[PDB]
């Protein structure tokens, strides 16, 4: 191909694709949406969201295929856990006694 | 260029509108985004409203900090370190309650 | 009111009305950067990452379900409500609950 995409905006923001790299670049702006009636996918080895307020995923299901890892874990509802459970440094509690 | 405004026939938007830094895209049944590196987004707030589900399929996924979760189901096992504070209900294991 | 655009990269972006279809594909990167919010609205969200996919975040909420395979907590947690534990081995600092028979 032959195209070229630099659009730099009034406001400052840009959108850019640079191919020597194969950088797609989006910068400089407040919000960005996307509404879909089917479906939204990304396919691509690593993915990164540095969110430093929240990620929010209003969903009925969140599934992870494989591991999931967390600092800490509230879980407000309850649930179900299959499988070797262990835990570790630390005291499990349940009900404010000791396990 | 300096302005993106597009109306597709089928009623899709794809804009950026400057006077509110907004960049849209609305009115699609699909997306798809491919890659072989990486994709980043940094941003203060990222709300994902799903109507279906999330998939998150992936070796890993890794949270940094907190998780929320109303209710949770795990499949084959894990690991719990730290102090675990478990109220509010029973633990049961292996079809008793403990 | 049309977009198709191929790099010399091979890189698409291209909008297909007919089946009202984004694609973005043939890159090597994408980086967005947002002062505010972003937002995806949508019944199906699906994220294929063949290495890992991270939340740096102080906080990911899921509202309803959350569903995985393995479950590391690194620092510790709170669980409220009714817990079930089925099919393996429950234990604590390396002392296996008496929950089946020994």
């Amino acid at each position: 191909g032959s195209d070229a995409l630099h659009i730099r905006f009034p406001d400052g923001a840009v959108i850019e694709y640079e191919p020597e790299t194969s950088a797609l670049t989006v910068s400089g702006i407040k919000t960005a949406s996307v509404t879909a009636s089917g479906s939204v996918t990304a396919t691509v080895p690593v993915v990164m969201v540095k969110a430093s307020t929240r990620v929010t995923l209003d969903t009925p299901e969140v599934v992870c295929t494989n591991r999931l890892i967390t600092g800490t874990l509230e879980v407000q509802k309850g649930g179900t856990m299959r499988g070797n459970i262990e835990h570790t440094g630390g005291e499990l509690s349940s009900n404010g006694k000791v396990l």
